[PDB]
């Protein structure tokens, strides 16, 4: 068995500052232990999802390594659906090389950059097709807003939007994701959510005759300017709360028979390869397009999770363990 | 053309905050009791008044005027119609005025089951019961065996939510705001279990002491605080069907809801809802429970005030839980 050096970061203690977490080099032996069904894996590519700061305070351990969705090369496999030299992803370590308890996705095309499988392709790219083509029942020309439109998840659900039909709007941070918005992304409209003094307000003028699907990433007071400009049985995807302050407005839930409903995107992933069967050609095709920001290095990581909650990302946070 | 005095309650002013007796007025006018010329409009005699909590948003600046006669769901007899659809003589429920005779433009609803008391029409077999029939029946999907709560739960619409769960075979729990409306959840209703929600310290407690694992399916008639106690008490794919939120209608601002973050974890469905939405349901639910009634397997509770000089003492009473049960207004016999 190869027994190779491996870098790690380590969560030093319970929280977010770089500090929190720690760079340590060991030795693995690149094994499957012994009667399991592990997967030794190389990994390549580790994304920075926001979901991470819920398990710094199913929570991580201060002394073991940050886990998340990564890429990763398999080496060795105790488990007959993965062998050696196959590219995979799912939930990995913070870490050069681990082993994966059988408790992760083969990938079969390998035509687009690997980074998109923490992406586009992985779960963000999952949670945007769950939540708009599954929860929001979206139908041609309906209108449709997107908070957080510039991150992973929105960038991904305005384009499938405007794919259908929509008239499509977007928030974001600053000018430079506004202008991406777009520019890049086909948005109709953005704009920038810190400048406005009343949320309410901007919407109705992006919305003249109102909203009828919200893709919510944020809650709070932007939700409840959504719901005052929501049209008749509009509905909300309620997909984060990224901004988590007491919403006001629900009861126009009932003057405009909205449904507003939650869902996690591990619910629906058997439906990822009907997923990728429609957006890879798309891709291919330049028809839907992704941003990302790829750091590179482990030691960068602890800058880049960091850097996630201030909106220092623009789309996908990546970290680039390894090349390949 | 027959010429009467017409009793009216009038709506003084609009409201804020709490609605008051002195916000309403009794006014006697004459009127002749015909259908205007070439007109298709309809003239009535008003049996019975609904007192529905929607009239308070109806008393803020689709609202009433100040200086006219309140207008809510009522039973009537058709006295003289320009419409050919009714007849002299017809009993029908639907919108009309807070006064002794109206005249009405035709929904009006036509009674033809006499068999039950006409009161029930305000109520059970009118919009309210409608209101719990689409609500439980469409909005929440219910399944047996799941675990319900109510709110408001001995009300018109929550006494009827209760015993449509307990039908289906579900765990049906509710609450209301005093010792005998507890009583009657579980003696009259055959609620599984009951509380008075003003005795509890923490609602959320409360809720998990009846719900060891948890909610799926909250009526929401409430909001407010309660709503938040639910919201960290729903089981997975929990269904909250949202009917009304009475704790926020007297507010000038509404109370901040906090929970929320517990539809994603919990990946809660939380869908309003209008009964308007609802009426081509009407008949199927009318053939389904009055059979139900008569076999004493649904039953009902109605609290008849009696004149329309104690319309506005039984309209405001509303707000502070003094029906018990279904507030009507008895306008004449
Ligand atoms: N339900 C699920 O299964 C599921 C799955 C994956 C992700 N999620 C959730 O989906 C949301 C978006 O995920 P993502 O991966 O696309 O995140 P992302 O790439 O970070 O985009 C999130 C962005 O939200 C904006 N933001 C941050 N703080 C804000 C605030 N206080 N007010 C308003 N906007 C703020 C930022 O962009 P600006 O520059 O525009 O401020 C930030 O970059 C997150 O809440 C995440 O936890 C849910
Ligand atoms: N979506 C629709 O189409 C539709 C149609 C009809 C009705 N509704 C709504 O459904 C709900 C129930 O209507 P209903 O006709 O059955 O009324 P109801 O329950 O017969 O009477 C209203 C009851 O509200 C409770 N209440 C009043 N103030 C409260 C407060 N601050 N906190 C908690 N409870 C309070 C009271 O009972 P306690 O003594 O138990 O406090 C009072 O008896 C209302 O919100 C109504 O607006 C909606």
């Amino acid at each position: 068995a190869e027994e190779v050096s491996n870098k790690q970061v380590i969560l030093k203690n319970y929280v977010p500052k770089e500090s929190d977490m720690e760079i340590k080099n060991v030795t693995i032996k690149l094994k499957v232990p012994e009667g399991s069904n592990d997967v030794v894996v190389k990994n390549l590519y580790l994304s920075c999802d926001p979901y991470m700061r819920s398990r710094m305070r199913e929570s991580f351990a201060p002394g073991s390594p940050i886990t998340g969705y990564g890429v990763a090369k398999v080496l060795e496999s105790g488990d007959p659906k993965f062998q050696k030299g196959d590219l995979v992803w799912g939930m990995t370590g913070w870490e050069e090389y681990s082993i994966i308890t059988p408790t992760l996705f083969k990938i079969h095309d390998k035509d687009v950059p690997l980074s998109y499988y923490t992406g586009i392709l992985g779960m963000p790219g999952m949670t945007a097709y769950a939540g708009f083509h599954e929860v929001c029942s979206p139908k041609k020309g309906e209108t449709v807003f997107v908070s957080a439109a510039s991150g992973a998840v929105g960038q991904l659900v305005g384009q499938f939007a405007k794919m259908l039909g929509c008239y499509v709007v977007g928030s974001a941070g600053s000018k430079e994701k506004v202008d991406l918005l777009k520019s890049k992304f086909g948005f109709d409209e953005a704009f920038n959510y810190k400048e406005e003094q009343d949320l309410s307000a901007a919407l109705k003028r992006y919305f003249p005759d109102g909203i009828d699907i919200y893709f919510e990433n944020v809650g709070g007071k932007m939700l409840d300017a959504v719901l005052v400009n929501m049209k008749l049985y509009g509905r909300i995807a309620v997909c984060g709360m990224i901004s988590q302050e007491g919403v006001h407005n629900l009861f126009c839930l009932i003057t405009k028979r909205i449904r507003m409903e939650g869902f996690l995107v591990f619910d629906y992933y058997h439906l990822y390869p009907k997923y990728l069967e429609m957006v890879i050609p798309q891709i291919k095709a330049g028809k839907v397009v992704y941003v990302e920001d790829v750091a590179h290095g482990l030691e960068s990581a602890p800058t880049a999770l960091v850097g996630l909650f201030s909106g220092r990302n623009i789309g996908k946070q990546v970290v680039m363990v390894s090349r390949e």
